[PDB]
């Protein structure tokens, strides 16, 4: 029964290290990590996965058409205002092009923090105060979940960290409130399709 | 600051009804040991430097009452030896519904607790992670609405200075006893950096062993 999973990928750079190699060496394995676990939540039937790069968006853009020709719908959440005009551009054109796909919804986090998306509801809420379009007291959880990332997707039912911290790390907040919580010490990059059916068990399992 | 390195533990305690169960014994008995196991580890948290601990039953009309008579009764027995112990009680959560009796009984014993200088000792009563952020935003707003603040001026900070606890120190460390590996809508906002600590330990078997562990666990991985 597992509708949404979230996934902080985390240990790019502790991969790198223990190969002996460079940063940009766990970068190039953890993409290649991003593909396998799309792959995989497209072919079992995951309704959305959201993905949270934990420490990039011009190396994606370069696989927008194979998730489009994928009935992939590509969404960015996270705080892209000060992006360059023509990267913010590439963006919109990219969720434009999938946004009526019907397939898997998959959510890539770029300068997100669940705290951020928090505050940007609440601004929203508070022009709406201000216009005289809303009443304080008629503020309350559904309208506020109405103004935060993901609201027309399914609930998040599962949430994996990868890497080997128990921490969200101010990840999604606000959305996680019933999420089961997995947390694996395999390092992002390692993280494979029977990583992926070991955290989907966990959540069967309870 | 403490060698484990926690100032401020938050636990969701959870397993009272399981540990009855094995027990073969009805929830009552649960409920008992559970009441040990608190007055156990506020005990231990107090006498091991911790600055703030922020408790919460989890549970899941005869639910809300069941809840409240832990509450009630809780308020009624306790509070004359936490004062004695020297901590400072605050309770969480909304309790603006509760009957004006009780809420003047919450007051009072906030009042009789707030010139202790030990543990502050945080007890949600219909707390929820998501109710608190709401609250907090509807402060915010009314601050809009009568043209103190404008919408610009609402950050993260803003809103974070109307959270429950804001004024206490950062939580660092949440334990989930009783085997779920989940939130259940406990606290949201306070919980971005926090250490998560999952242990299968019932709650009324988690000792001051186990939480021992929990801060070891807290310092060897910070
Ligand atoms: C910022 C946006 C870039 C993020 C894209 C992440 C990379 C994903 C590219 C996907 C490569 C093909 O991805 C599939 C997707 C869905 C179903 C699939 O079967 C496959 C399959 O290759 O088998
Ligand atoms: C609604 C209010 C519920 C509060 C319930 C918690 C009550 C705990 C009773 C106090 C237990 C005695 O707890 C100590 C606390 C602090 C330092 C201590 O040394 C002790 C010590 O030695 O027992
Ligand atoms: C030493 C004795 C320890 C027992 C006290 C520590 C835990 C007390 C937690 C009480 C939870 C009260 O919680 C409610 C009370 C009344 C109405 C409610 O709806 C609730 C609700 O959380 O939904």
């Amino acid at each position: 029964g597992c509708r949404h999973v979230a996934i902080i990928m985390d240990g790019n750079g502790r991969w790198a290290k223990k190969q002996g190699k460079i940063r940009a060496f766990g970068h190039k394995a953890g993409a290649k990590s991003v593909r396998r676990a799309v792959s995989f939540a497209a072919n079992n039937g995951i309704e959305a996965l959201t993905l949270y790069a934990f420490s990039f968006v011009w190396a994606l853009d370069s696989e927008v058409k194979s998730l489009h020709r994928h009935n992939v719908r590509l969404r960015i959440i996270g705080d892209t205002s000060r992006f360059n005009s023509r990267l913010q551009e590439r963006i919109r054109k990219s969720e434009a092009l999938t946004a009526g796909n019907t397939g898997l919804t998959l959510n890539i986090a770029a300068n997100y923090g669940g705290r951020w998306d928090i505050v940007q509801g609440v601004r929203q809420l508070a022009e709406k105060v201000q216009q005289g379009n809303l009443q304080p007291d008629q503020i309350d959880e559904e309208m506020l979940n109405q103004h935060v990332c993901m609201h027309e997707l399914a609930p998040v039912d599962l949430v994996i960290r990868t890497g080997g911290e128990h921490r969200i790390s101010n990840f999604l907040l606000w959305q996680i409130a019933y999420a089961e919580l997995y947390f694996t010490d395999v390092l992002w990059p390692d993280f494979d399709e029977q990583d992926f059916e070991g955290a989907l068990n966990a959540f069967a399992n309870r």
